[PDB]
């Protein structure tokens, strides 16, 4: 069966830092981009949509616009890697990677965000 | 772009009753069963896994054994219908139909379960 695997299902990230979260998928001889679909979301909010060679970048939910991207070079290695920069408290939660490549699967990754009082206070109130 | 559609977003069902929840996907002329994958889940629990034209029996979550099935006849018409019998309070929540058919998409369906006090009390513990 087509299986997606996750080397780390838990990530601890410091507020303001950047993170790369990964989902692995099997690629046999060489990757066929045209047959690949990669989708990332966090709590029903679209983050990455890569379809048959192209990403619909602008559909990324507003909270992530200009903040997250898929490392395209990694796909040829069978690694769907999502990089999010300038991590916020709001970024904490359960991420899902949905992959279709001659079969389909998805996995969950949990992200925890540590933050100092100043950031926490802002998040708390605003 | 491949799109899955749900005519009905919300289902309100009575405890002990039956429900059929539907997700629609486009089938051009004749269904190519080999390319189709239909997956149904609620809160990460596997309900249905239709791959290769066949349901995966041992993969369904225990809470749904004998109560849930995909109506195979409907697939050819581009309808993935999940039929659940003997609805429980535990069945209330957000369902997801994930479909791969020469493209991929998913949709969410919300189910609310009405129940009498006795059933509710048992659920409450
Ligand atoms: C993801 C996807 C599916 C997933 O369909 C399956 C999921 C499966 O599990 C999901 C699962 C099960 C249990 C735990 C987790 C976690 N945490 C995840 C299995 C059970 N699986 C059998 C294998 O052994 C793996 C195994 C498992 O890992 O448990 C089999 C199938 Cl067919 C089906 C159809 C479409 C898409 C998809 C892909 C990309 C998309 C998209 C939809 O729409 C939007 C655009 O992009």
């Amino acid at each position: 069966a087509f299986t997606v695997t996750v080397p780390k299902d838990l990530y601890v990230v410091e507020y303001g830092s950047n993170m790369t979260i990964e989902c692995k998928f099997p690629v046999e001889k060489q990757l066929d981009l045209a047959a690949l679909i990669v989708y990332w979301e966090m709590e029903d909010k679209n983050i990455i949509q890569f379809v048959h060679g192209e990403e619909d970048l602008k559909v990324q939910h507003s909270s992530y616009r200009q903040r997250a991207r898929l490392l395209k070079d990694q796909l040829s290695l069978g690694n769907a890697a999502l990089q999010i920069t300038d991590v916020k408290l709001q970024d904490a939660g359960v991420y899902r990677c949905m992959i279709s490549y001659g079969g389909a699967d998805y996995k969950r990754i949990t992200v925890k965000v540590n933050a100092p009082y100043a950031a926490a206070l802002e998040h708390h109130h605003h």
